[PDB]
């Protein structure tokens, strides 16, 4: 059972998190668009680009995340994208997608030019995921977690974003006794798949250097957050975009 000051912060998180949906235009395009490899990597820069929109919205509302400075705002959003995608795409895949819907996106994945030397990885953390059972608050405890990371690089206060995180951690413990009471281990299960997790940082830096995936043209908001062509770093006068969606 939960004290009343972690119930207080589980109902932020889920309020928060609840305020975010794949918009209906997108989810047609599965069943719509004409199926080519340029058309189906169209569809998924689509997706990414909506997720980090969302990204961004459940990030500023994060409790403390507006105490934090504009820089480290900064960083902790670049840091945790790519983790952040993969766990909310995850969701949406195995929870949120009708059986049709998913068939066919990850038909569309699978035949949009990535080599499946990442496409693998990317379905076996997806099955991995699934056979955990997840219920929505820990997926939203979860991505918090993931966001409010001590440990990203370009970040000046790291003291200030662990004390943030050390409840989030102490909640899904709880939520684990809870919704998992007949399996004690759940909670490790769910932390060793933060470090599957954190694997696809590279293969996402990976994947960008990819000849196929250089033949494109990413979005304004994928440019910015991946670096696709920016400097490293968490700069306030080199993220324009991120401090306009930062501000609202
Ligand atoms: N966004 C989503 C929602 C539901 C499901 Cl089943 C799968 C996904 N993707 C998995 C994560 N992804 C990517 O890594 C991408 C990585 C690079 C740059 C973008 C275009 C593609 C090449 C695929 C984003 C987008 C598609």
């Amino acid at each position: 059972e939960l004290t009343p000051d972690q119930q207080t912060l589980l109902h932020f998180i889920m309020d928060s998190y609840n305020k975010q949906r794949m918009p209906q235009e997108i989810t047609n395009k599965i069943l719509k668009e004409a199926f080519s490899a340029e058309e189906n990597f169209l569809i998924l820069t689509e997706m990414a680009t909506n997720h980090v929109q969302v990204l961004v919205e459940f990030t500023k509302k994060l409790p403390g995340f507006q105490t934090l400075d504009h820089e480290d705002q900064i960083a902790l959003l670049k840091g945790s994208a790519v983790e952040a995608m993969f766990l909310r795409s995850a969701e949406i895949f195995n929870k949120k997608l009708p059986s049709g819907h998913s068939d066919l996106l990850e038909a569309r994945i699978r035949n949009s030019g990535i080599s499946d030397e990442y496409i693998t990885p990317m379905f076996s953390f997806y099955k991995s995921i699934g056979e955990l059972k997840m219920t929505q608050e820990e997926y939203a405890l979860l991505t918090a977690i993931v966001i409010l990371s001590p440990d990203r690089q370009y970040i000046k206060d790291r003291e200030a974003v662990e004390k943030l995180q050390e409840p989030l951690l102490d909640v899904l413990q709880k939520l684990c006794k809870i919704h998992q009471p007949e399996n004690p281990q759940h909670f490790a299960c769910l932390l060793g798949r933060l470090t599957e997790l954190r694997t696809f940082n590279h293969h996402h830096a990976e994947m960008l250097m990819s000849w196929r995936v250089n033949d494109h043209k990413f979005t304004p908001l994928l440019c910015e957050i991946w670096d696709v062509g920016s400097g490293s770093g968490s700069g306030s006068g080199d993220h324009q975009l991120l401090r306009y969606l930062l501000d609202k």
